[PDB]
């Protein structure tokens, strides 16, 4: 796209604020930003806020979201679809034109780990170019295992294809498949979907801890066979809904857009890989590391 | 196939009749019928009754099916495999020769949303050419959420490949991936697997209704990441068995041949897309629409 | 690999012995062995013990495994990752050099049907070349349906690609997808992953029996839509954990590395195919047979 030649819009922080006991404002941008998805490989991503996947959103069950999208793309319209919400797609997930803003309001009444993404036709194009992310909705009554958890992180799986190539997007294998982590608390890492950052700077934990991961596979196209090497998942909640409780899974099948809360114990010091067990995808990037130490 | 050149057998209605409290007769044809799977693209499908997917069958839990297949194909043998039934495959799902009939009898003792398909070697060939469908077996004690449901529809996902090309069938990506709807009650739509009909003539519903969909992904080859835009599934029963109950799923993973009953609320007027969230497949056709109005 | 030219190491039996109430020794080899994966097609597989998938391991919940790997490969290092165990991957699943042994110790505290495989970088390469298998961990309190089961078998699904071709492994479709069976009791078959053996020598059962299958899809890359023709699964335990109980599934979705215990009734004499319902994979080999007789 001629109007994207040379464009590299600096990342803008997510803006969020509570405005009532059950109402939150969120303000994001749609923007065009160069991301290093593999060593030496820059993708001029279509993004929310200059991150791909986008910034993490966390709300409470029962919160109504008042969402603003500021479209900084000079020529392409963009939109937002939160899977967490009940909305009219043809009124509430509609396009915001270049250089304009739009505000939409809708309730998040279901707990879980939900995908969000741009909803602009062709959706495949907007997702594959980078406009995806996760919104967590915290359950009003928690999870039955909350008292057991020592540490938590968010991981997101996505694919990258040949740049803005709709033939490849529809008909080709992924060039890269990657994990990213999004911060839940100060000091947590916050990364983009790339083949290396979570290998080089592993997530951290202590020996004997029970770890919770909030996970979502945003696709666009692949399913995920989520596995942590050297452990077994003690508890799994499908889509992060507390009622969808499985125990003792070695690997969690995630559809495209599929989420879960998973919990596991790291019993020994060492480095623990985190993979999709579809090993072709792992080989093309989708391995993160968790470094477990005595401190 | 030389004997299929020029053949376009008119669709024949499904014949069904109850013959006892726990016995039903079903009579289908195997026939060769031109179907428009994409605008301008005719596929000379191998079908049951000149529909692809085939006609919907609905029986009650505990019904014995007395099934007749009349084979109208001039040269290819065909057969029937109902996933709902307990049968001897090598006695009961056997071939009926061109211009002959065969009758087979077997019980449907398990509730759910089951695939049926031709079982003639090579099965991939017969399925991919169009000989697939769904049989619903209604649970004797219903579903715990039955009283909540306002409206219901059936949707089926399938793929189409290069015409009768076994190399493509085994080794290629789908050319199209599509939804169809099959009628449960008078006035419901009844369509074939195509890229456009359920976009142009959406399914209908009223604001505030809880909708049930009976869904099956017949493949032949792909898995499905079933999602309704603008809502969350309140209840999901895997394979339509009432015991396999999940809550608050954003997306349901269906294997090839996999079924579910899913229920969700449409809270606002508008058009709600229904997709497989494997967006490559969506882009190649698998988007249906549900139009929700104040009346 | 020049040092593998002409090498065909005879299969070595698995060595296992109990050494305490909650401790077992297991001794395996890594070795290079010619396997006939399709009629006329030899693959010079990287194996455990000259079988691909590897020998079946069965332990009890709560057993600590003292595992020895003797590496008979003249030039490639190998390792072992059991999904059943809690271990430090970077201390316990490490490489054993050619012509050396290594001993590692770790607990199996979770019941189920777990994948094991070589963990040597690039893992995709080691898995795809044949270094995969299953370890069953028997639950201390059994399965609620144990008293109903008449007969049991183990089946494993895997893929084969172009020989030792990492481009194909990462980016290509499988050449073959196959089932194998591993012996649980004397007299059971014990086979390798090939396109024909379980068609030509079906598994055996008697009319009216409830059959249990312990199943795992080791990949490396594909998911599995596991189905037995002519029946419905009465009970399914995901990953073989007794808590993950589904009922009346026609087809079980398995991730790559995914396992299950499944149970079904064969009501009539005949031959019952067992497939992945991803029919492209079935066509490329993944059909086994169960022959059900009056005796
Ligand atoms: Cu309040
Ligand atoms: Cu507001
Ligand atoms: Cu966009
Ligand atoms: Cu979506
Ligand atoms: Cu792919
Ligand atoms: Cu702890
Ligand atoms: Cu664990
Ligand atoms: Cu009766
Ligand atoms: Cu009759
Ligand atoms: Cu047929
Ligand atoms: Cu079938
Ligand atoms: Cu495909
Ligand atoms: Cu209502
Ligand atoms: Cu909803
Ligand atoms: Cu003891
Ligand atoms: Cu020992
Ligand atoms: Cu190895
Ligand atoms: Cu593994
Ligand atoms: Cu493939
Ligand atoms: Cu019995
Ligand atoms: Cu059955």
């Amino acid at each position: 796209i001629a109007a994207h030649k040379g464009v590299n819009q600096a990342p803008v922080p997510l803006k969020m604020e509570r405005v009532g006991p059950h109402d939150v404002h969120i303000e994001m941008t749609a923007q065009i930003t160069d991301i290093e998805i593999d060593k030496g490989k820059i993708y001029k991503a279509w993004t929310f806020n200059g991150q791909a996947p986008g910034p993490l959103v966390v709300v409470n069950e029962g919160d109504t979201i008042h969402f603003t999208l500021k479209n900084m793309d000079p020529v392409v319209p963009h939109s937002m679809d939160f899977h967490a919400v009940h909305a009219s797609p043809s009124k509430d997930f509609i396009d915001v034109m270049p250089n304009k803003s739009g505000t939409f309001t809708y309730p998040a009444n279901k707990p879980g780990v939900f995908m969000y993404h741009c909803g602009t036709k062709p959706v495949l194009q907007h997702i594959a170019n980078g406009m995806h992310g996760v919104i967590i909705v915290k359950p009003k009554n928690g999870y039955p295992t909350d008292k057991e958890v020592d540490r938590e992180y968010v991981l997101i799986q996505n694919e990258w294809y040949k740049y803005n190539d709709m033939n490849d997007f529809q008909n080709g294998v992924p060039s890269y498949v990657v994990f990213s982590s999004k911060a839940l608390k100060p000091g947590d890492p916050n990364t983009n979907g790339d083949t290396f950052t979570l290998k080089e700077k592993p997530l951290l934990a202590k020996v004997g801890e029970k770890i919770r991961l909030y996970i979502n596979n945003v696709g666009p196209n692949e399913v995920s066979s989520f596995h942590v090497v050297g452990t077994v998942f003690d508890d799994v909640y499908l889509d992060g809904n507390p009622n969808n409780h499985l125990q003792g899974m070695q690997t969690v099948m995630l559809p495209a857009s599929g989420g879960a809360v998973v919990e596991f114990t790291v019993t020994r010091p060492g480095t623990y890989p985190i993979v999709t067990h579809q090993f072709n995808h792992a080989q093309k990037g989708a391995v993160a590391m968790l470094k477990v130490t005595e401190t």
